[PDB]
């Protein structure tokens, strides 16, 4: 039987908060079967829990967050959420003593190492997958995102960004998902933005933790980071990283084929909600024998 996963032990790391520029301590905890992914703020008293749920996500001008009934938020969950999906972590409590997840290097890779430190523990309860049964498409002008039935998990993503540092040959990326492929191909791909935008935000007291150390920073013409890009198509790899995190907000790995053209956090969430809202488009499946598990979701 394919089992749900949590962590073996509690682990802690400290990083910089993108928004405040202050040190944030992140604690990852094992959790019981079926409890899912829970983000928790422990700066607040009492602490506030935000269960990961497609309906609780909000997108801002800067990042994604989860909100509670009172619109209290926890922010910058996008890249850690992608790492959870990548390693198939079903149940976990994620604490920060601050209003935001640390930005790390702008990618998901530092979170992967932290999760490896915590270890994986298999629980005695079947892991539930969401199987796509019908085609579902959502649109935003000329932008769109789609799920189709497919016995596996594939992503095919065309980026919305247009810049001299992005050739036409580097605007699309497609992959067959797996833990190893996520780690090797996607996890290290950084977020990105304009120097003038970062300077401007910082002049307004925002994004104080923003720097070359946590993003690809471009001007109108070129990548400014002295070491350049980690991949010739790093921008679109990062957008696939984001998509993997967006889709995992339902708390289940999905068996189907994902295709997107100029999508992003908002449209990816719209697709996820559209699927879950249409009863006949999907079903929960479990695997009592490891054989019939799509290759996509094998052990790391
Ligand atoms: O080919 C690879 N990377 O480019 C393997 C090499 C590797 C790299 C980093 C590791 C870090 C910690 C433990 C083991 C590692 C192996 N990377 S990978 O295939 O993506 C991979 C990473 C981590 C794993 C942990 C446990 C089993 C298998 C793993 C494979
Ligand atoms: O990739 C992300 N989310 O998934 C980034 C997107 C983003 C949004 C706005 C930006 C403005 C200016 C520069 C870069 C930007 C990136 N959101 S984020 O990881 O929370 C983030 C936001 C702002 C940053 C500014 C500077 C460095 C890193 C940043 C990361
Ligand atoms: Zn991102």
């Amino acid at each position: 039987m394919i089992k749900q996963r949590t962590l073996k032990r509690i682990v802690q790391a400290t990083g910089v908060g993108l928004h405040t520029g202050k040190k944030v301590t992140l604690t990852l905890r094992p959790a019981p079967a079926n409890t899912g992914v829970i983000y928790r703020r422990t700066d607040l008293n009492p602490p506030v829990d935000f269960p990961a749920d497609a309906k609780s996500v909000r997108d801002t001008m800067l990042c994604t967050c989860l909100v509670n009934e009172h619109d209290v938020r926890i922010s910058t969950v996008e890249h850690l959420n992608a790492a959870l999906a990548g390693l198939g972590i079903d149940n976990i409590v994620i604490e920060v003593n601050a209003p935001e997840i640390p930005i790390m290097d702008g990618s998901a890779a530092p979170f992967v190492y932290l999760l490896l430190d915590a270890g994986i523990d298999e629980l005695n309860c079947a892991k539930k997958f969401v199987r796509i049964k019908e085609t579902v498409r959502v649109e935003d002008g000329d932008k769109w995102a789609e799920f189709k039935p497919y016995n596996g998990f594939s992503l095919d993503f065309t980026i919305d960004f247009n810049h001299p540092a992005i050739d036409s040959s580097n605007q699309r990326y497609a992959m067959n998902f797996s833990a190893d492929a996520f780690m090797r191909q996607i996890s290290r791909a950084r977020t990105f933005g304009f120097m003038r935008d970062i300077e401007y935000l910082q002049s307004r007291g925002l994004c104080l933790g923003g720097s070359f150390d946590c993003a690809i920073v471009v001007d109108d013409y070129r990548v400014l980071n002295e070491d350049g890009l980690r991949f010739e198509d790093e921008f679109v790899r990062h957008k696939m990283l984001d998509a993997i995190g967006d889709l995992f907000m339902c708390g289940h790995n999905i068996i189907g084929a994902f295709t997107a053209y100029k999508s992003g956090h908002a449209l990816n969430n719209k697709l996820l909600q559209a699927v879950l809202a249409k009863q006949e488009a999907w079903e929960y499946v479990t695997f009592q024998d490891d054989a019939e598990l799509p290759l996509a979701f094998k052990a790391p």
